């Protein structure tokens, strides 16, 4: 009828009428959240006609990787899961592939820029797993380790796959740390805005709100398809960066700071007709995350009106770039403190420059990169950035890392 | 068989295999000339069966735009364009339709942010043109008239339809006004690195190669079939801009400048079947274009590196930011001295401001609006842009301004 575009600054909603008196020649491409990169729930397993093929697909993609390859046990392996399928319904995949297909599945991401780190990743087996508990003990594992005191490993902890599709285990946080918003008396909005709802939500489970501008917000755990349990997470485990530029003196009193682990929380893998609905993973910040988006953005911590103010610029004349400016001592203030306090990060340029050298070695090795040029080119300094001038193809692989839809929508009551 | 990817920064060409092991759910959105936006030449004319339904659609288009229609007139133009559609086998359009498909054309460029200006266009009926000669004194009528001594205005310059195929009129030129670059003995590369190719075209035209970084290029112009007669253009004509920063006195030391007039050459007009492969169109510059990409490509000027040496930051860390720096100086550097000189001229912010505006009224209007983010989102400061968060739709309505072949390519040698 018609398609739905909605704007992520304003939150404002627009239907898109003339789409259809387009040519006979449609890019969904500046989408956010389109149905072609989500994953969503079920009620019946995986029909083993599908299954099967992908199964076998899957199996063919690993043992098709290793120089001189294990042709016996491939053929074995092969077989294996055949059975195994049809005694069990779904199967289950050897560590060692599982380790491959996260590592597959993000080499597959077409929006990250931190792909050339693709084959250093750490894999956290919790496919066992069954309780909230004993899920929350995992995550504490998982923040424990990849946060390394400062030096971030990339790491991932997967937890059960997908069963008949009542039986999901979801962790309902956007990432696994991520500081509250809160709708204040006054009219105004502290801490993160974008998290407004879901603090709302930990409310709700009875959270106790500390109402500041950095409280962690709790990890929402459902295991099985038993309702959400409500933790929070210990504080020593919690790194976080106070921001200070190294020359504006003045910018430590903003009492700005920041989480270092950038953690995605909500996505799902699909891997070989399998999917695993609950597996949180994570690299290291990239400065514009933080300086540009959650501090700049108008829906977040909107910090640029004052450090402007503050920098002594013309805040009522666009013309004079004043924003330009601001931005980039912001981008410095972030990047200086996360070097100051020894917590890695890598700034824009950098990153985009090891991207394209990614690229040159994926194309050469497999022939291709699936890349969303919309989400590789930074927030910032667009241009003067190698991957704006490179053409990419944004194609879905697999394995693959999907999104899926926020669980309090769709979840049982008991 | 595969798909090209092209890297406008290094030049280099890669062959995308991978896309043919995609999911059943490829975006073309990072390709800069894709086919689809493309209209190449032709042998014979536009088959009535094809011609017909356009030019009724086209002339419902026109007459249902008017408040209180001209239902007579209406009906009456539909049955005149008919009869003279199967007289001719063309047809020729009015005036005021003509002016009202241009502005609709640009109302359906999705590349451009200027569009919320769509109404305020100036159009110049060169339809009854025949000679090359002629083409270029019209092309002076409409520098003329669009620098107006600094206070730009938008106007498009229509020459004849397309008849056969074979009797096109068509402009070589990349852009009306455009530098030179030469590929210089000591290895080295001056002028506008972009032009190379084209200007040794030029050159093979008897052209005198004066050899500088500013070297206003020639009018390579084709009327009816008959081959390029290569045209200079009147220095007095040509309007530029030397650049100068409001604080750096060093900056003018630096020897820039850049043409006052943004008038795009080499693009067609399609509009109710019929389809003009030259008619030149102008609207102003905004800042990020010269201070972005004209100056800081690596392709183009390529002026970084020294700006951010005269500005004493550590060029040889790229943690420092000095590139987002440097760009942010030489934006103010542009802005400035086109303000400086009156020439007009709007920053990428106030700019971004005014589309969302437009697309605003578009939706309400028409319920729709043509979109490309890769290309309305601003080559530096992003997400501070208001495009950034909004989502749009890329789609190609009629009228509309297609690319075209570069016509070097496909020309004959009488
Ligand atoms: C090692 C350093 C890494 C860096 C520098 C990096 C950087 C980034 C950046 C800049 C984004 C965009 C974030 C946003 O705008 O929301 C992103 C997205 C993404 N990254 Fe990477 N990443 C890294 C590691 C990883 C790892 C280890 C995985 C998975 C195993 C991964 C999976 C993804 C996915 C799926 C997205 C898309 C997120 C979404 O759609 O919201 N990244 N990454
Ligand atoms: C009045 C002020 C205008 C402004 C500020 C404006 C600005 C822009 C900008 C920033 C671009 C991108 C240029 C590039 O990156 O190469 C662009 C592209 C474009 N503009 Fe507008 N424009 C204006 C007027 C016009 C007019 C008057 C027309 C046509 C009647 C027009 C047609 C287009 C088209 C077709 C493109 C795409 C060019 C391409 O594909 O290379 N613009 N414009
Ligand atoms: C609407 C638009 O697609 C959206 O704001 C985008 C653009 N590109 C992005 N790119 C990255 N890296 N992260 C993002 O959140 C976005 N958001
Ligand atoms: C390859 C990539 O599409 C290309 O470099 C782009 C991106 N977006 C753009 N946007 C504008 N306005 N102008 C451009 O030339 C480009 N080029």
């Amino acid at each position: 009828q018609y398609v739905r575009i909605k704007n992520w600054g304003s939150g404002e909603i627009l239907h898109d009428t003339l789409h259809h008196k387009a040519t006979s020649d449609s890019c969904l491409g500046s989408i956010m959240n389109p149905k072609s990169l989500t994953r969503g729930p079920r009620d019946k397993p995986t029909p083993l006609e599908e299954l099967l093929p992908h199964a076998i697909e899957f199996i063919n993609q690993y043992y098709g990787s290793f120089k001189e390859a294990k042709i016996e046990e491939h053929l074995a392996r092969l077989e294996a899961v055949t059975k195994e399928i049809e005694t069990t319904g779904t199967y289950q995949l050897t560590l060692d592939e599982l380790i491959f297909a996260t590592k597959m599945a993000w080499r597959n991401a077409p929006r990250c820029i931190g792909r050339i780190q693709w084959s250093n990743l750490q894999v956290f087996d919790a496919r066992n797993c069954s309780t909230a508990q004993e899920m929350f003990q995992h995550i504490c594992r998982h923040i424990l380790y990849a946060t390394n005191n400062g030096n971030i490993r990339s790491a991932i902890t997967v937890f059960p796959q997908r069963s008949d599709g009542k039986h999901d285990f979801r962790l309902w946080n956007s990432q696994l740390i991520r500081y509250a918003g809160y709708q204040m008396p006054d009219g105004t909005i502290r801490g993160d805005a974008a998290t407004l709802e879901f603090t709302q939500l930990c409310i709700d489970l009875g959270w106790k709100p500390r109402y500041g501008r950095f409280d962690v917000l709790p990890l929402v755990l459902q295991a099985d398809g038993q309702d959400p349990e409500v933790f929070e997470i210990p504080p020593d485990l919690v790194l976080e960066v106070t921001m200070e530029h190294p020359k504006y003196e003045w910018f430590q009193e903003l009492g700005l700071k920041w989480y270092a682990l950038p953690a995605v929380a909500n996505m799902l893998l699909e891997v070989g007709g399998l999917e695993f609905p609950a597996c949180p993973f994570n690299g290291w910040y990239m400065g514009t995350e933080i300086g540009v988006r959650d501090f700049c953005d108008t829906q977040r911590y909107n910090i640029l009106e004052e450090v402007g103010r503050r920098m002594g610029l013309e805040t009522h004349t666009l013309a004079s770039l004043w924003k330009d400016r601001a931005v980039t001592e912001i981008n410095v203030a972030v990047l200086h403190s996360f070097q100051k306090q020894n917590v890695t990060i890598m700034d824009h340029h950098t990153a985009s420059e090891s991207f394209m050298k990614h690229m040159q070695n994926e194309y050469r090795a497999r022939g291709g990169c699936p890349a969303d040029w919309i989400w590789l080119v930074p927030p910032v300094s667009g241009s003067i950035t190698p991957v704006f001038h490179q053409e990419m193809l944004n194609y879905v692989l697999s394995p693959f890392y999907y999104y899926q839809i926020e669980p309090w929508k769709t979840h049982i009551w008991q």
